[PDB]
């Protein structure tokens, strides 16, 4: 009756207290008990972590070495049903996008994340790169329904000049009338993980959608609490979904 999915860059390349933090997000996967849960910026040691604080949830890397995304799937509601690792051409970041083909109560589901390239390579390539996962969105059967969830790194209207979104595929957050109390995933003022002085509010992580049903009913934040070391999960905002299964 309900679904529910987790988008969360737990900055996996911050080695600092990363043992603390993982406990944290472990703690909050488990609290929110989410059945979708998309991961940015894994390394193999929060993996492990994961897969040991996570028993219930069958966990699809993006890799094996260096840093990848992840796919969780509830075992007790979502059944696995096949799976695709699609490699962007010229990434200079090893990264990809992984896609997942599952069926939720009687519905057919294709879960997709990504981390495109970073604030550090080259903004052509992200925008490159967006476009390879709306047409693998749009390309994808017409009885599935796709939700693609996940740190786009995308700035300065870049959506708008990668040719802007097809019809068929909306923005969950712009679907909802814009709400402010999710409007920043990534905020330098409030999260204090990168002693970035300057405030620096942007919109990274994100979700979208496309059917051929599935409702999205609300979106929130998660992770805006500092832990016992004084910082927080991570440096992104972890962005939760509610959905409603009609
Ligand atoms: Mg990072």
């Amino acid at each position: 009756h309900m679904f529910s999915l987790i988008t969360w860059n737990i900055d996996g390349l911050d080695l600092n207290n990363l043992s603390e933090r993982a406990r944290g997000v472990c703690s909050y996967l488990a609290l929110y008990s989410p059945d979708v849960i998309f991961l940015q910026e894994v390394i193999p040691p929060y993996y492990s972590y994961l897969k040991k604080r996570s028993s219930n949830y069958e966990i699809i890397t993006g890799h094996e070495e260096g840093y990848f995304t992840a796919i969780m799937l509830k075992k007790s509601r979502v059944k696995l049903k096949s799976q695709e690792i699609i490699p962007f051409p010229s990434t200079k970041m090893m990264r990809n996008l992984l896609c997942v083909h599952v069926n939720v109560s009687g519905n057919e589901l294709c879960l997709m994340t990504s981390h495109l390239e970073s604030t550090r390579g080259h903004a052509a390539e992200r925008m490159n790169q967006l476009k390879m996962v709306l047409k693998k969105m749009q390309e994808a059967p017409e009885s599935a329904t796709v939700i693609f969830a996940g740190d786009t790194n995308l700035r300065d209207r870049e959506v708008t000049r990668s040719g802007g979104l097809p019809n068929n595929i909306v923005d969950v957050w712009e679907f909802l009338g814009k709400p402010k109390h999710c409007q920043y995933t990534w905020d330098t003022q409030m999260n204090s993980n990168l002693g970035i002085t300057a405030a620096c509010k942007l919109r990274f992580d994100r979700i979208f959608f496309r059917a051929a049903h599935i409702i999205p009913r609300s979106l929130d934040l998660l992770g805006l609490e500092k832990l016992d070391c004084g910082r927080f999960p991570s440096d992104h905002w972890g962005l939760l979904c509610n959905l409603d299964i009609i």
